[PDB]
């Protein structure tokens, strides 16, 4: 429990060896997350909760663009209510006595809110109806959990609307889709890939799932960064929410729904953090600088801490928020490890040298790199230089990224990509019964997580598909490309 041993230690397991002590270590010693006496069950600490919040205000923003408005509805089903539709959380009793109606904890806000639609909905005139909601959702489940992207209850965005028509839905489900891409390239860094959901992997009320596919190039494993819904009328049926249209006759609503949860988080930690600890893209970081001073003599004291207060001024006059660690019990390498690992994107260092130059020293956190910079250079220069920190990290993501799918056209170079921890881009008749085939046989090779195959997502970018490719499975006529990858 020494400071200075701890501190030189920082994260003792690298990445690469061993994937999964090396996540536990950052999110802990980071100060992001941390455990609770309900198994599944996690506290976000503030450096956690403040990137929700960054992404929060950001994804706000975008919605009121589109006219969502945002509400809250109750946490609680009746038994009634939800079986109008078997992992939900039941609150059976009050006290020492037991409810006369057992009452669950909402897993998603389906039949809470469409419940109610029918009364907001009469005529043309009251669509589209928008609505999102901040809440959490529990789902009791007994698979392995991980922090941030695998838990029992976990906060997220729902948002729910209702159209007149089916183009206009189906219009604003891919405008959402492509929010969640701003959401993680602009904000995480994290690169996504939008597509189409597998038809056995879709929804059960969908028509068409659309997801944002991240992938763990670390342990090989895909997983679904974000999700928007066209619905059709399938709700509009089970609820009876109907509407007199421009010629008084009566329809159908045509419904979307989609989230996004602290999984990004998760996702995004996963990506960018290396065996120093935990990396943050500026914009979700508190702190984008920290200056640290350096004393050579005792004489020099008085100057560089009035030195550091002056670039402290320059930065925050900016709103450029950053902290100046000018505790006297610790030595500047100390503070290095310490920012180091909690993710600072920018470290100012003043010394004795740099204060008779007039300048400083600035170390970028994703590569180590530093440069000499002139005092009145320093709030231009770190401009500058949190951007090129965010489209560095979001590059080298996203060369991982691209590099992770091996493009191929037989299923008998698919067990060799998978081995090598990547997922494959395969030609597929999108056939439904072919998609346990493949779950199958390709766990059967594979000799804890599963190592089946699914289909992750059909993706929006389909390179081109010459007009005779056969399925990479059946050997019938390809319909699109497909990932297909080994998930949570
Ligand atoms: O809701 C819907 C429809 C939509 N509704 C409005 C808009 C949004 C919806 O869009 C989706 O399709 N969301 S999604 O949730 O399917 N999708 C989103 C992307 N994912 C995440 O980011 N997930 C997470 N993020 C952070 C932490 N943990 C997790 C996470 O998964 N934890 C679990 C796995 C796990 C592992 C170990 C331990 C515990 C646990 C719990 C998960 C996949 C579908 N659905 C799901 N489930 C239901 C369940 C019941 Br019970 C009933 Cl009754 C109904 C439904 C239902 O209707």
């Amino acid at each position: 429990d020494n400071a200075i041993a701890s501190n030189i230690l920082g994260i003792t397991s690298k990445k690469i060896e061993n994937f999964s002590d090396w996540y536990t270590q950052v999110i802990v010693k980071s100060e992001l997350i941390e455990y609770y006496d309900i198994s599944g069950c996690y506290i976000l600490r503030p450096a956690a909760y403040y990137i929700w919040e960054c992404v929060q205000a950001f994804f706000n923003k975008e919605i009121k663009k589109l006219n969502v408005e945002n509400s809250y509805f109750p946490l609680f089903v009746t038994k009634n209510k939800l079986e109008k539709e078997p992992e939900v959380a039941w609150v059976t009793k009050y006290g020492d006595s037991n409810l006369p109606e057992e009452i669950a904890i909402r897993p998603t806000s389906e039949t809470i809110m469409y419940s109610v639609f029918p009364k907001w909905i009469r005529s043309y005139r009251d669509l589209p109806l928008k609505l999102n909601q901040w809440n959490t959702v529990v789902r009791w489940e007994f698979k392995q959990p991980t922090p941030f992207i695998r838990t029992r209850e976990f906060l997220w965005q729902e948002g729910h609307t209702a159209h007149k028509n089916e183009e206009e839905a189906v219009k604003l489900v891919f405008d959402i889709l492509d929010l969640y891409r701003r959401w993680y390239e602009e904000y995480l860094a994290v690169p996504i890939i939008k597509g189409i959901k597998s038809e056995g992997e879709k929804f059960g009320g969908a028509n068409f799932t659309s997801t944002a596919e991240a992938f763990i190039s670390e342990n090989g494993r895909a997983i679904q960064a974000a999700t928007s819904h066209y619905l059709g009328t399938n709700f509009a049926k089970m609820f009876k929410i109907e509407f007199e249209d421009e010629n008084e006759v009566k329809q159908y609503v045509h419904q979307t729904s989609w989230g996004c949860t602290t999984r990004s988080i998760g996702i995004m930690i996963m990506t960018h953090g290396d065996d120093k600890g935990l990396v943050l893209p500026p914009n979700v970081s508190k702190y984008k600088v920290v200056i640290v001073p350096i004393f050579y003599k005792t004489t020099d004291e008085n100057a560089i801490h009035s030195y550091c207060k002056d670039i402290e001024k320059i930065l925050k006059n900016a709103q450029i928020n950053c902290v100046y660690d000018d505790r006297a019990s610790y030595s500047p390498g100390y503070k290095f490890n310490h920012w180091e690992l909690r993710g600072i994107p920018i470290r100012i260092e003043v010394g004795p040298k740099d204060l008779q130059n007039n300048s400083c020293v600035i170390v970028r956190r994703d590569n180590n790199e530093k440069c000499n910079v002139k005092k009145e250079s320093v709030l231009l220069e770190t401009q500058q230089m949190l951007v090129d920190i965010h489209k560095n990290l979001f590059l080298k993501a996203k060369k991982k990224l691209d590099d992770s799918i091996v493009q191929v056209t037989s299923f008998s170079e698919v067990m060799n990509a998978l081995n090598k921890k990547k997922m494959v881009l395969a030609p597929w008749c999108e056939d439904i019964a072919t998609e346990e085939e493949i779950k199958k046989e390709t766990q059967r090779l594979s000799l804890t997580l599963s190592g089946a195959m699914k289909p992750l997502c059909i993706p929006l970018d389909q390179p081109p598909m010459p007009p005779n490719m056969k399925c990479f499975w059946s050997g019938k006529p390809a319909k699109r490309w497909c990932l297909f990858g080994r998930s949570y």
